[PDB]
C-alpha cells in the first residue's frame, strides 16, 4: 500500500529524468488488454513526460475475431437446425454480443437458436456431456492464454472419445501481429510484452522480435508498477541503445515459457495466415485444427456460404485506427455519441479487453 504509492512516485520521477535527455518522441506499445486497463485505469498516460507515449497494440482476441467466422458460425446454427440437428453454441460473454452485419450470437440466441454464454471451455466440455444426444459447439477465439486451455479440453475429449464436443477454431497468436503493425508504419520504439501471453510462450517466443527488429522488450506484469518500471527500463534500454529482452515478471513467466502447454498447442493445432478484424490477413497468425484431429472443428461437418462484401465495421467506426495503436478512442467521432456500452457500434466497445470499452469504463472524459 504505502509501499506501492513510494515506488511508483521513485520511478516516475526517474522516468521524468530520463526522459529529458531524450532525442525526440519515444513510443512504447503493449499489446495486451490488461495492459490497457492498468495503464488507463491509473492515468498513466498523463503522468508521463510530453515525449513518452504508451501506444494499445490490437490485445483483444474478441476484437480481431473476423465478421466473417461470427456469420460461418450462425450460418451452421441455421444449416444444422434444418436438417433437425439441435445444436448447442457456448461463447464467452463479450464474443456473446460481438456485431457483425448480420448480427450478433445475441441476436441469433432471440431467434430461438440455444446460445450459451461460457466462462470458459470447460463449461462447454460439461454441456457436451450433459447432451450426448445434442451437438455442442463453442465458439473459440483466444490468444495463447486462452488457446492453451482450449488445448488441454481438446486432449481430455480425445482420451475420451468425445464426439459431440467441437469448437471453431479462431485462435490468434500475439508476436505475428506485433511484426505487421510494425512493417504496416506503426512507430514505436519499445515492446511491454503480454504477462499472460509469455507465461505460455515464454521470452523464448518474443526473441525473433529483438533479433530481427532490434525493438528493446520487457515482460510484464500488470501491477500499475510493473509498467512503470517496465517503460523506464525500455526508456533506458533506447537510449543505451541496446536490443534486449528483460523479464521483469518472473515469477510467472519461464524463460522456455510452459513447455506443457507449447506441446498440447501444437499437437492439436497448426499456424495458419489468418484474418484480423479491421487488419487485414496476417501471415502465420491464426491457429486451425490439424488435419489429424479435424472431426473436433464444426467447420469440418457443416459447409456454408457466407455472403461477400460484409464489411468488417459499421460506418465510421474507427477501430482500425484504435487497434493499431494510431488513435485512442477519444480520437473517434462515435465514441460515447453512437457507440457505448449499451448500443455498441463497433467491437472494439463490447469487448471486455476493448481498448474503447476500457476508456468508457474508466470515465475518460478526454
Ligand atoms: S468508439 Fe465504437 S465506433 Fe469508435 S472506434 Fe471504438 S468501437 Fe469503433
Amino acid at each position: 500500500a504505502y509501499r506501492s504509492r513510494e515506488v511508483a512516485m521513485k520511478l516516475v520521477e526517474k522516468i521524468r529524468e530520463e526522459a529529458k535527455t531524450l532525442d525526440g518522441e519515444i513510443r512504447i506499445m503493449h499489446v495486451c488488454g490488461t495492459h490497457e486497463d492498468t495503464v488507463t485505469r491509473h492515468g498513466i498516460r498523463s503522468l508521463l513526460p510530453e515525449n513518452v507515449k504508451v501506444v494499445s497494440g490490437p490485445g483483444c482476441p474478441v476484437c480481431i475475431t473476423p465478421v466473417e467466422d461470427i456469420v460461418a458460425m450462425q450460418l451452421i446454427m441455421r444449416k444444422a437446425r434444418e436438417e433437425g440437428e439441435e445444436i448447442i453454441l457456448t461463447t464467452f460473454g463479450d464474443m456473446y454480443k460481438i456485431p457483425t452485419p448480420m448480427g450478433s450470437f445475441a441476436d441469433l440466441k432471440s431467434e430461438g437458436f440455444d446460445v450459451r454464454i461460457v466462462y470458459g471451455i470447460f463449461d462447454t466440455y460439461r454441456i457436451a456431456k450433459e447432451n450426448p444426444d445434442k451437438t455442442v459447439v463453442h465458439f473459440s477465439p483466444g490468444f495463447e492464454t486462452t488457446t492453451a486451455p482450449a488445448a488441454g479440453m481438446l486432449n481430455v475429449a480425445a482420451q475420451e472419445e468425445l464426439e459431440n464436443f467441437k469448437i471453431y477454431s479462431v485462435h490468434r497468436l500475439t508476436p505475428p501481429a506485433v511484426e505487421v503493425l510494425l512493417k504496416q508504419g506503426t512507430v514505436f520504439q519499445g515492446l511491454i510484452a503480454p504477462g499472460h501471453v509469455s507465461t505460455i510462450i515464454g521470452v523464448k517466443g518474443w526473441e525473433y522480435l529483438t533479433e530481427k527488429y532490434g525493438i528493446p522488450q520487457v515482460v510484464a506484469g500488470f501491477e500499475p508498477n510493473d509498467v512503470l518500471m517496465a517503460i523506464l527500463m525500455l526508456i533506458r534500454m533506447y537510449k543505451e541503445g541496446e536490443a534486449r529482452i528483460i523479464n521483469e515478471y518472473e515469477r510467472a513467466v519461464k524463460y522456455e515459457g510452459n513447455v506443457v502447454a507449447q506441446k498440447m498447442i501444437d499437437k492439436f493445432f497448426e499456424v495458419v495466415d489468418a484474418k484480423w478484424r479491421a487488419l487485414g490477413v496476417f501471415p502465420k497468425s491464426g491457429l486451425e485444427l490439424r488435419k489429424e484431429w479435424k472431426d473436433f472443428e464444426i467447420r469440418s461437418f457443416y459447409k456454408v456460404e457466407v455472403p461477400k462484401n460484409l464489411p468488417d465495421l459499421e460506418k465510421g467506426c474507427r477501430c482500425g485506427a484504435v487497434l493499431r495503436g494510431l488513435a485512442l478512442p477519444t480520437d473517434c467521432p462515435l465514441f460515447g455519441k453512437t457507440c457505448t456500452p449499451r448500443h455498441p457500434v463497433g467491437p472494439c466497445m463490447v469487448s471486455y479487453e476493448g481498448t474503447c470499452q476500457i476508456f468508457y469504463k474508466y470515465g475518460v472524459l478526454f
